[PDB]
This record gives structure tokens, sequence and C-alpha cells, in this order.
DNA sequence: CCTTGGCTGACGTCAGCCAAG
DNA sequence: CCTTGGCTGACGTCAGCCAAG
């Protein structure tokens, strides 16, 4: 019926639901460690700044 | 009355809908600031360490 | 060159929670 | 402590899109 197209239409906008759930956490992941990664680097990039022409 | 907060209320879930809308903008933004400033500082390292000691 | 149907924004409503009155 | 406001999640509906025949 109309019924039925309602019924899959529900169901998949939960679908479509989890997604979105998930690629935005998934967002929040990559961030951290994206963090990670620039700080750690920097940090790299300090020490050997730390070491000149030599010393 | 019933309805006039059905109504307030419906105006947050709009507001709201939309600093979820930014949030994630927000975070797809970052993830490339991130991502840039990240390939550079290898760049900047690859440089230096070779280029570190005399050659 | 059309029909479809899946997918997904956007809405408004119902719940519960957590300040702040 | 109330209780009562606001905010937020999860939900169903509805509308429009673009692939796949
Ligand atoms: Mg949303």
């Amino acid at each position: 019926k109309r019924e039925v197209r309602l019924m899959k239409n529900r169901e998949a906008a939960r679908e479509s639901r989890r997604k979105k759930k998930e690629y935005v956490k998934s967002l929040e992941n990559r961030v951290a460690v994206l963090e990670n990664q620039n700080k750690t680097l920097i940090e790299e990039l300090k020490a050997l700044k730390d070491l000149y022409s030599h010393k």
C-alpha cells in the first residue's frame, strides 16, 4: 500500500540516521589523531631545531 | 498553553538542528586544516634532517 | 529516453536531563 | 529542595535527488 511505502521509508531513515552518526564520530576521531600527529611533529621539529649546524 | 509551548519547542529544535550542522562543518574543516599544517611540517622536517650534521 | 525506488535533508513532536528561578 | 525551561536526542513524515534498468 501507501502503508508499505511508509514502513520502508521509516526503516530507511533509521539507517540513514546511524550513518551520519557514524560519520561524525569518525570525524571526531581523526581530528584527535591529527591533533596528535601535528603536535608530535612539532615536538620533533623542535629537537632537530635543537641541535643546529651541529649543537 | 499546549500550543504555545509546541511552538516554542519547535523553534528550539530548529536552532539546534542548525548547531549540529555547523558542528559537522567545523570538524570537516579543521580536519583539513590539520591535514595541511601536517604535510608542511613533515616537508619542513624532510628538509632539516637531510641538511643535518653537515649533509 | 522514461520510470522507478533508494537515500537523505529537513521538519515538528515527544522525552527526558540538567541548570537556574 | 520544587518545578519548571530549555536543549537535545531519537523518531516518523514528506519532499527531491539521482542511479539503475
Ligand atoms: Mg541532524
